[PDB]
């Protein structure tokens, strides 16, 4: 079937970042493959193929002429309801190529979202990473004579004087990082492709509805209808004006792939939702050890204002980038310091851990 | 086939670590396996298709209205049943959608296992692992100057007496370790996922049997069924009312296929209880040597309380990971000792095989 | 289908070079890909297939009869049409050799700027890349004391006055890339691939234009015709001489074939229009910074004249690839200096820096 | 076809060890392979499809009337045998079903080798080669004073006896693994593994001649059958009372299948038959060689007791690694030596071949 | 189709070793491949598809019963010819699975070439090459100083009496190897392996020789028969009682698969004929340049007796492989020299080209 290749076309699955979140992967995925699958189903070994529609020609007919008329009103779906009011029974035939449209509205925001943003993200990250891939060792390697001054020194003097001078000397400071995080709060180009990126899915999420409201719905229990030959040459023609009981054949498919198609994208409503929503707020759910570290509480200093900013995009995506294989390692062992009280142990544990 | 995709898109097969059972892997793989292979073997090459349901109209009739006539009925499958009762043969028409929605919900909890468990679980193994193997570094070369001070002494004096205070100092002592240890053995976070992940199977092989006993084996010896066409706009016509015996064709693919779902689950529960069990109890079948290598010892030192922690998943899959490359050692070598005398031959099978 | 094949064969997708534009990737993409995504949709499982052609045959006649009647019009498309002058209906016969060829049409240009400029311009842009990358070898490092002994002396008249001096001093000159420049800037020969390669697409588009109206839009509501038998050793029979009411079956399909390979075409000429007219001005975006550069300076000097020269095309090749693993730094970096002043943030941001 | 995915699921295809003998993994492929070959032949494109089943109606029943009637017969095959005997040819029916249950019996016990011998047999593997790998370097670094003493020696001291007390001392001695083998020979929880494997083929085997000779061989020369319709709703009707001249389309099929069935496993017998008796008996081809080795003696001085011990699988999966990349060697090169002897010959070579 | 998948089990497609002749490689694809695209064009698309045999039955039969009669005797293939000599026609059905049949048979031969002579001639092989490596390097290191005399003596004391005692002393010789080729120049178990494949390749040749010279020729200009059907339970009916004018539909394709089938063995097996008489003679086409090696000389040397030997395949195997990367050096460069003389230009030659 087509919808075989264009799966691997569409959803098919640097070198050491994850530039997309779990949920958006798998929102993406779900939107892309709902209506590919829907439609395989529809048009596939599963259900019996055949004649799409069925009308009850008279005896006296043969069967050739019998289906050119059962054929010529397959691509005339319009029936000729008394209850003479003319309706047509369109959606029926164009099920299918809506169901690809969908598809393919589907998979263009995740093409902006690449195009867009993908590059100056791409630089950003890994300069981050590049710049703090060994903050490790200089802190353990300078501030490891701590214990040593220790006990040969007083209280205040090596916790609060001693770990009071090394501070302030070019052994921890990264003003070039800090002038580059101070310019990117001041831009704003990035967080308009994700806004865009989630408010484009709603729009066609609301298009959905509207599409399967306003013509959907009405032909949704009607299984027969009256259509006509004789419009044109056949009308000077001896048999009958009006043809009967014309029975559309796969009805459940439709009312299968309607509900379905109703159902997944109002329960996928709320994971977007969630999406937006994420960023609308500042994170903090454990500054309390980057406040700490030498060069991760800039990250922590600077969180003010409106959380409308590239600062909150770049930490978000940082934040799910911190378990490679180099911050996935001490960083992550900040677990058990989980309740002056750091005099020893917030020590031992550093200097114990070397490598 | 869709069966085909379906196959590697569900069941499709860090870089170094198991983080999962094979009982888990031969469960989930039969689990999520069989209902696709049952629908693929329902509608494949080996049974001949054709009209899944077959009536037996008068000679009257003219080729187009049998077709119309059998066709009418298939996706309005509904018995006049006169033993004007009236009965359904629904599951017949939606058997491969029971059988492809059961397929789902099988892979619905293995998402859970993999989104709510892997990367903790992961984090969690790789450092207690390293911190496990840096063992024969400050072992073996405790020993090889402590197994010199044997001949020139007494039977406790060596190795009995001295050998506490030999334990007791700035060799075997990892108070992060220890702390990282205590630390999860109070933590229950990880041991809900997998309770919850046997707990979503056996609910839904509940449901499985619900639906097979419930729906099925109501209709499961009856072959023929009267049905009707005269129930609207041609119900004003001469002909038979009410329709004389329409037979179902693939009676005997239905009896298989259920009896197949309903043993490949009676087989699978017993397993499953088995996984669940497992964690019930501490483990000690080889605690013999661990209470003996420094960084051993503690992971059997804090074997107390109730068996539901964290600590028994980790030791669990640690069990499984022992024997990678270079834990795939000694570790496996250890076990000629199996029947004062570890004075020599405990500590000659260390000096003999360094590397 | 047969477009599956060349699907892969046609538009499938050094080592660290990006010859290819993003908007020029989409543009092929898009234009080799609508005609086989047409044709592939016209005929395959998505809409019933059968006998393309249905008509009216008398009563009397047998099947094999108006088998070999109907059958004997569809490669006679000729409709004896009364409004005895003479139309034929062959695109409907020839719609997908006219697709076909449209596709291989459209992959032309391709491989002609493939076949046509790809060597030359492939070593001219890894060259210069090559001595390019010399200007950080430079840039700082000979510099190092130049810094360290500036602010021990005074501080306009050591590194203020020497920014000659030191461009004048044996290590900051490039002779070799000011020779290959201008000898570059004088030649013409790729160029002139571009604007064929645009100039073949357009010429290509208006072919597209002018087959859709000539021959097509004629018989576009027509769905009935009338064909003729008795045109050889048949006109000796007693039967009808003139078929009546034969008609088309696919129509719908035509005209969806026809809207869509109007509009997206409609659609792709403003970004062929756009790409055409990207070589018509410099590019001065970013030389601001260039400017400074020991070696970038050699590629702002050099902006004068007509812009039609293939210095164009090299550095619109450069700017893309100018982030590729090493000028992957730094020059991306320097985005922050964007508003005497460059006396030290200018110089402390290089001195932060290093590697 | 469905036996297509099957086989790559099924027979498809650490690092340098070959855990499989040629003659186990040649009858894997034959055992797990022929039956899904042969299912594929019965129902593929090689011999005519349609319908498996044909009945002579006479002329006065009706197109629908003939097919309700030849279809109502293949799902209900009961010849009313007069020679009033009802026979059923149900195998007729279940062969295809009957083939993929010998299929998966037969890949059954490689997935108990698989699962229950793999893990444990792994680990002592690399250690044993570990160890063994010691001896060519050990020997380089022992003998090459010993022959150094040679040329001023008379000639007992390095032929007769001083060499052999010369060997004996701690160079040469390999203490850790005498412990290892004793014990390990003393085991038997890896020769059920074997018997296991090869006892579920004989098992499997007998059982399928049984299947063929209680089920089949009766209805083998019989083609034709007289049916009866009127068991039913049907009895109240004007028609023949039992169906006259019933034949089976596909008897030849049906024929060559059995035959290659039992034909390819009657060849098959023989080499499980031998692969059980290798087990008997032990192999000392080439122990002539061994003897003299540093620790290749070691293997064949353990000859004592009954040939079924873990010793004699681990030497039989060693000689079939003893050609891997390292002991590829010399080991290899000593087949010249096949016939004071050695003078320095043996040595000579091995001097000579550093590596 | 069911020959797409065994061509890539079977003619699918160390590391630095051909093992196999490239006459060898292509005859054994010819072989295995002629067979297998002969039956696909047998049973593809290439022709219209339908029943292979035809009759014409009287035009008072039905449908069902020309279906049956016709259907009745594919699988009888039996002439009633009165030119009342009972004639049979299987050959026509059973082609197909004779032709499977052929396929294998010239397959098993491969097979015991990759399981009987493999292990052994990739060990001879592999030593060869890896120990005959040294002799570039080797000689050059001790022929670098002949240059030095060269001018500083005369004829006897550089070229012709002290050079032979120069390549004689303990630098030259290699005695673990010439040690080695005696037992294999004496050894006769893999010339056996080769004749055994050549030999079953001649014997099923012959064999489709005498299968299509017996069966077919027979079989191949009559073109009609008459069959009957009254032989049973039919014999008591009004109809014909021997049936007329039964004619078979794919005679050009039996044809055009014998003549094809006849004509590409009549053309391998001269391929075959020549590979058998390249060992039946010693081969010395290049020994002119060997004869002064220091290491080649000796496989020149031991040029005696009967071609049947282990060292004619050995070195048949080896000059295919003497151009690898290291061989592929200046011994392929030793083509210039081909018309006292070696005074200077044969080391001139060999000293400039070092590395």
């Amino acid at each position: 079937s087509l919808a075989h290749t264009a799966a691997e076309y569409m959803l098919s699955d640097l070198k050491g970042l994850r530039l997309e979140l779990p949920l958006d992967r798998i929102v993406k995925f779900v939107a892309v493959g709902s209506p590919l699958l829907l439609m395989s189903l529809a048009f596939a070994q599963e259900f019996s193929s055949g004649s799409p529609i069925s009308c009850f020609s008279p005896s006296n007919f043969s069967i050739r002429q019998a289906a050119y008329v059962d054929s010529s009103c397959w691509d005339s779906l319009l029936h000729h309801k008394q209850d003479d009011k003319m309706k047509s029974l369109w959606p029926h035939k164009a099920l299918p190529y809506s169901l690809l449209a969908l598809a393919l509205l589907m998979y263009l925001p995740v093409l902006l979202w690449q195009y867009a943003a993908v590059p100056a993200l791409s630089s950003d990250l890994l300069f981050i990473i590049s710049e703090l891939d060994k903050s490790y060792n200089r802190s353990i390697r300078l501030v490891q004579h701590m214990l040593k001054i220790r006990q040969k020194s007083s209280d205040p003097y090596v916790f609060w004087n001693e770990l009071e001078k090394a501070r302030k000397e070019r052994y921890f400071e990264f003003p070039l990082l800090e002038r580059y995080l101070a310019c990117k709060q001041r831009s704003h180009s990035l967080v308009a492709t994700y806004l865009l990126r989630n408010s484009l899915l709603l729009i066609f999420t609301s298009a959905t509805y509207l599409y399967l409201g306003h013509f959907h719905l009405d032909v949704f229990f009607q299984e027969e209808f009256s259509c006509s030959i004789k419009t044109g040459l056949l009308s000077d023609e001896t048999h009958v004006p009006n043809l009967i009981t014309c029975r559309l054949t796969s009805l459940s498919i439709f009312q299968i792939v309607s509900l379905s198609s109703v159902a997944i994208y109002t329960i996928l409503v709320p994971v977007i939702i969630y999406n937006l929503t994420r960023l609308c707020r500042w994170d903090k759910r454990l500054l309390s050890v980057y406040e700490m570290l030498p060069a991760f509480d800039l990250l922590s200093r600077k969180m003010l204002g409106c959380p409308i900013n590239d600062l909150n995009v770049i930490l978000l995506f940082l934040r799910a980038n911190i378990s490679e294989l180099i911050s996935f390692s001490w960083l992550s062992v900040l677990c058990v310091l989980k309740d002056n009280i750091d005099t020893v142990v917030d020590f031992m544990t550093l200097l114990a851990g070397l490598e």
